[PDB]
């Protein structure tokens, strides 16, 4: 995989030097195309992604006037083709245009940049998963970009993609775990309990300035009890694995099954392939051993919208329903209807309807052990996002409104938490 | 450019070990995608395209069944994706899917395919034309198919296409021979000259042993005087350099712009991109050093089609129109509107009407003058190919009906040569 020792600032992507160095990477990797001798950096139309948290990420795609476009936002969506000059055309015919791209910016941060190469290499070369990688520069890396968008939020529920989705998600847990680099594979630690471990203990910083004032910011603290947080994970913990139903070890989950990181390729599938083949997963920032009845379950509070993802303070919160006992069952017939043979790899699929009951009821019962972990997960993720919010509070900065508020966001998901879990059985 | 050194024989492309040896080139070539460990020969789906005459052209592109497609041919035209089976996926998701590949296997062979090789990086890397080339094995390449189809006769004919096609040769007659190693530029001797001269000495090759049988076949060769061709080359020769209206000098040529060697791209142009941008022209096996009045009477002449190509003994010969006055004339303004800075090599495009009748009547003068070399140019060219013909014929081997009447094809060409010759001028 080649490597570009160069960096760009994602915060200067409004400027020419932004596509300047976006060339520069595009060269020094040799992305077929876009290394042209023939091109110049106004050949770049540049877009950035909405949506994304963590990272910043750009469309790049050819603009085949002789001027620049200027940058703008988008959805996850094909770029449309930006006008042309008739008469300056561009130095290449229509055939060699370059191909759009998606351009990561990696903030600052779970598993290593450096690590998780290597498993989106694995995943690609050995399972068939993943985006096509041409290049990583200091702080990104560069992707093929197949016309496609993201799911909606209304499309979860959709009974043909949902069976898509869940076929893609037993897919990716039917990888050998010790191909990735976790010698124990299946009896591997839960990456539940480490992340729990470690955001409570940033969460426990974040929200030391608010305690440290005193008075109101202090109050509010105490009103959403947050010490005890890690007496209650602890409790939680020791329930689940009292549970005889809680699954046999873990998997490789993606842990973030959002409608955001879910995709519809715009595609001609071949005769026979089934519609709900157009579907794959995508961003495997998240990604880790986890128990499966988990990465399920957090698809499933996925339906109701910006789970995961938090509201901005302008909009209204979604709120879609939570899957029906029967949709939820629609999901595990897709999902076990698929078989990966682990000695060769082969993949057959079988019809939902001869699955066995009681393999289903078994799932229900993991997803609902373990459904309660996820929201104590994004609570405390929360909470370490909190910490701009909590530094502006603390210091009165005037005028602050955040972009968003992580904390609302994450008291909500911590009751969330400790309501699944009084309703599930935990002595919490 | 990438290299193997390994070699199919394209006589047995029906046959497994085809599509083995394909694979293997895919690989050491790293071509993407084809190159994944998860794939086997049986994922090539393989095509003949109909219609090449030297050489092999194949379409190699994804069959997503376990079990292998039997090779098939097919016109030069996007593969349909051959059907899939449900139950046994392949063990990619479709944005990974292997794209479409044009896999050139050689004859026996105007210019080297190293030199040929070269000029085809100097004519992407500089000016924007041409395939993508993944890579080179000992006899033959590999490069991108890009969505689209060859033209039909008809549509040589049609105003928009023939606007397009007038475009595309004004800008490959404005690359600078210079950058393709003719050390004298536009002074450089038409390949014209060098191609009579090597023909007409291999056609003496040919016909020696209809020659040799005296009788019948002696009678055909004397028929059409075969042997006072060299005398009517020269003849002609002197009179177009003995003509004030002959062009100034030569350009890079294409030499063989039938239907056959012109492409509908299928593709969505950028708003404002005229509709004629979407024809290109392929295939540089005979391009070279000749007068651009030579390249473009060519080109009125495969208006009749099969002009170049050969009609199989079973089919009608096509004979559509040569173009009207008016039709040359809407030919010549769309060229001659494209102009190509040659300081630094921005392309700019003028409207047809502005541009000057002196100019539009002086290009006439060349086609004119150069029209009758491209009929005794295919003329040998048939003698020379009649080499597997003749030896049947002097040996009488038993049914024998050839593929092509290259004899006939060679004495109507030359009648052509003789015809219009003469009613240009020619003391023939
Ligand atoms: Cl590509
Ligand atoms: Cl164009
Ligand atoms: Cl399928
Ligand atoms: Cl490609
Ligand atoms: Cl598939
Ligand atoms: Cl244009």
């Amino acid at each position: 995989v080649r490597h570009v020792a160069l960096s760009v600032d994602a915060s200067e992507w409004r400027q020419p030097v932004f596509k300047q160095k976006v060339l520069a990477i595009l060269r020094r990797l040799h992305v077929p195309r876009w290394s042209s001798p023939l091109l110049t950096p106004t050949n770049i139309h540049l877009q950035k992604v909405s949506g994304a948290l963590t990272n910043a990420v750009f469309f790049v795609s050819f603009n085949p006037a002789p001027n620049p476009t200027s940058p703008s936002e988008s959805p996850l969506l094909t770029p449309t083709i930006p006008p042309s000059d008739p008469s300056h055309p561009p130095p290449l015919t229509p055939e060699q245009y370059p191909h759009t791209l998606l351009f990561r910016v990696y903030g600052p941060s779970l598993i290593s940049r450096s690590e998780e190469l290597r498993i989106l290499h694995v995943l690609s070369t050995q399972y068939g998963i993943g985006p096509r990688v041409f290049g990583t520069f200091t702080n990104g890396r560069v992707e093929e970009f197949f016309p496609s968008r993201a799911l909606t939020a209304q499309e979860l529920r959709d009974p043909i993609i949902s069976r898509g989705i869940a076929r893609r998600m037993r897919e990716l847990h039917s990888v050998d775990l010790r191909r990735l680099g976790y010698e124990q594979g299946r009896a591997t630690e839960p990456a539940l309990w480490i992340c729990l471990k470690e955001w409570s203990e940033a969460a426990e910083d974040v929200i030391s300035s608010l305690t440290a004032l005193g008075g109101t910011l202090e109050a509010w603290v105490e009103r959403f009890s947050l010490h005890r947080i890690r007496e209650e994970v602890t409790i939680y913990r020791n329930f689940v694995e009292s549970q005889s139903g809680k699954g046999n070890g873990v998997v490789f989950a993606h842990n973030d099954t959002q409608y955001g990181n879910l995709l519809r390729l715009d595609v001609e599938l071949p005769p026979n392939t089934p519609e709900h083949c157009r579907y794959i997963v995508i961003d495997f920032e998240y990604a880790s051993p986890n128990p499966r009845g988990y990465d399920i379950a957090n698809h499933f509070h996925e339906w109701r919208a910006n789970y995961h993802h938090p509201t901005h303070s302008h909009s209204l919160i979604p709120h879609f329903p939570y899957p029906t006992p029967i949709q939820r069952e629609d999901f595990y017939r897709s999902y076990l209807s698929v078989e990966v043979d682990g000695r060769n790899g082969e993949e057959v699929v079988g019809k939902r309807k001869d699955v066995p009951a009681d393999k289903v009821a078994a799932l229900e019962h993991e997803v609902r052990i373990w459904s309660p972990g996820c929201s104590i997960n994004w609570a405390l993720w929360g909470l370490v996002q909190a910490e701009e919010q909590v530094c502006a509070l603390a210091t009165k900065k005037e005028g602050y409104v955040p972009e968003f508020d992580y904390l609302s966001y994450a008291a909500e998901r911590l009751e969330m938490f400790r309501d699944e879990a009084k309703k599930l059985g935990v002595p919490l």
